[PDB]
C-alpha cells in the first residue's frame, strides 16, 4: 500500500521513523517515490493500514494518508 505524506524534495528520513514502528521493521518498507510536493512509500506484507494508524500519532507530525 501507497502512503503519501506531505514532505517531498521541497529516503533516509522515512526509512527511519517507519521502521521503528511497532510490528514494523526494514523489511516491510519497498518503493520510496519523492515529488515536488508530496512524497509516498510502498508499505510491503499488508501492513499499509497499520502504519498509516500508527503515523497519525507519530512525529518526524506529517499529514498521511492512502495513495490508493
Amino acid at each position: 500500500m501507497k502512503l503519501y505524506f506531505n514532505g517531498g524534495k521541497k529516503a533516509v528520513d522515512f526509512v527511519g521513523t517507519i521502521a521503528k514502528i511497532d510490528g514494523v521493521s526494514a523489511d516491510d518498507i519497498g518503493i520510496i517515490t519523492i515529488m515536488d510536493n508530496a512524497s509516498y512509500v510502498e508499505i510491503l506484507n499488508g501492513k499499509g493500514p497499520h502504519v498509516l494508524k500508527v503515523m497519525k500519532n507519530t512525529t518526524v507530525q506529517l499529514k498521511v494518508n492512502k495513495a490508493n
